[PDB]
C-alpha cells in the first residue's frame, strides 16, 4: 500500500532527481520486488551511489535496477534489455539477468519496471586506479582491458532496434550533438572562448566522420565505475550498465573510457590501445577530439585537467588524444 503514495511522489524531473538514489525510499520497494520474483531477500540492500536510475545492491545478493519515466528511463531500459539479449553468449565478463518485472500494474501510473542481475566481483576501475602507485600493474591491466574491449566491439549485432547493422540511432545522436555541442561547451566553461569560436568551423560533418566505417557494439558509458577489475590478477572481472549502447563507431567507446576512467592519462590510453592492437593514425587525435565533442554526455566532468586557456583546437586534440610524451 505504501508503494502507491511513494511512487506517486515522483511526478517531475526535479522530483525524480531528488529521490532516484534515496535509499530510505527505495529499500522496501526493492525488497518487495525481490519477494515478487521469488528471489531470496538479502539482509542488507543499499543504494551504492549516484546512479542515473534507482539502483540497490544486496550485500551477498543481486543488483536491482529500476527505471522511471523521467530521466530517459524508457529508452535506457529498451537499450539495456536489447543489449542483454545480444550479449547472451558474449566472450566478455558481463552480468546475467536474474529476473525482470514491474512494481505495480502500470495502466494509469508508471509501472516502474526493474531488472535484477548478478553481482560482479573485483573492484571498480576507479577504485583500483585511485588506490595504486604501481603504474606497471595498472598498465598491464589496461592492456587486458584493451583485449576485452576488442572482443566487446565484435559481439554480433543480433538485436531488433538499436543493436543492428543498419540502425540509424548512433548517426542521428551524433548529428544532434554536432548541432548542440558548441553551445553546451559555452555553458559548461571547460575551454576558452576562442577555441569555442573556432569549433563550429573546425568540427566535421557527421556523415564525413562516419564514412566507410563498420558498426561495432559500442558501450557508450565506459566510465570508471562501470568496469570491474582485479588489479593483482590483471583481470577484467566485469562490465556493466548497458543503458547507453549503440551499433556505432568503435572510436566512440574511447571517449568516456579515456576522459573519465583513465582521467585523461595518455600513457594508460596507449596501453589500452596496445592491448587491442588498435593502430593509431595521423588524424587519430583530431578524430577522437571530434568524437569528444559529439558525445552525448559532458565527458570533461571528470577530467582532472584544466583545459581552459586553449587556442587552436588542434593543440587540444594533440593534448587529450595524442601519443604519450
Ligand atoms: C539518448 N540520450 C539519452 C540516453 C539515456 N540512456 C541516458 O540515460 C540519457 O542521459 C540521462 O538523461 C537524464 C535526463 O533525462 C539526465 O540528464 C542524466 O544526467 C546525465 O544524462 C543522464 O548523466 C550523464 C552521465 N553522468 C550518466 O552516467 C551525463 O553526465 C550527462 O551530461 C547528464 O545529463 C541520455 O540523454
Amino acid at each position: 500500500q505504501e508503494s502507491l503514495l511513494l511512487l506517486d511522489r515522483i511526478d517531475s524531473d526535479d522530483s525524480y532527481a531528488s529521490l532516484r538514489n534515496d535509499q530510505e525510499f527505495w529499500e522496501p520497494l526493492a525488497r518487495r520486488a525481490l519477494e515478487e520474483l521469488g528471489l531470496p531477500v538479502p539482509p542488507v540492500l543499499r543504494v551504492p551511489g549516484e546512479s542515473t536510475n534507482p539502483v540497490l545492491v544486496g550485500e551477498p545478493g543481486p543488483v536491482i535496477k529500476l527505471f522511471g519515466e523521467h530521466w530517459c528511463g524508457p529508452e535506457s531500459l529498451a537499450s539495456e534489455s536489447e543489449a542483454y539479449a545480444v550479449l547472451a553468449d558474449a566472450p566478455v565478463p558481463v552480468p546475467r539477468l536474474l529476473g525482470r518485472g514491474e512494481l505495480r500494474p502500470g495502466t494509469g501510473a508508471w509501472p516502474w519496471p526493474y531488472l535484477v542481475m548478478s553481482r560482479m566481483t573485483g573492484t571498480t576501475w576507479r577504485s583500483a586506479m585511485d588506490g595504486t602507485t604501481d603504474r606497471n600493474a595498472l598498465l598491464a591491466l589496461a592492456r587486458e582491458l584493451g583485449r576485452v574491449l576488442g572482443r566487446l566491439h565484435r559481439v554480433p549485432l543480433t538485436g531488433n532496434t538499436v543493436l543492428t547493422p543498419h540502425s540509424e540511432v548512433f548517426p542521428e545522436l551524433l548529428r544532434e550533438r554536432r548541432a548542440a555541442t558548441v553551445e553546451d561547451h559555452r555553458g559548461w566553461g571547460y575551454l576558452s572562448p576562442r577555441l569555442l569560436d573556432r569549433l563550429e568551423d573546425w568540427l566535421p560533418d557527421v556523415d564525413t566522420l562516419l564514412a566507410g566505417r563498420e558498426p561495432r557494439f559500442v558501450h557508450g558509458d565506459l566510465h570508471g565505475t562501470n568496469i570491474f577489475v582485479d588489479l593483482a590478477a590483471t583481470e577484467v572481472t566485469g562490465i556493466v550498465d548497458f543503458t547507453d549502447v549503440y551499433a556505432g563507431d568503435s572510436r566512440y567507446s574511447l571517449v568516456q573510457l579515456h576522459l573519465n576512467a583513465f582521467r585523461g592519462d595518455r600513457e594508460i590510453l596507449a596501453a589500452l590501445l596496445d592491448g587491442a592492437q588498435w593502430k593509431r593514425t595521423e588524424d587519430f587525435a583530431r578524430e577522437l577530439l571530434a568524437f569528444t565533442f559529439l558525445h552525448d554526455f559532458e565527458v570533461f566532468e571528470e577530467t582532472p585537467l584544466d583545459l581552459s586557456g586553449f587556442t587552436d583546437p588542434e593543440e587540444l586534440a594533440q593534448f587529450l588524444w595524442g601519443p604519450p610524451d
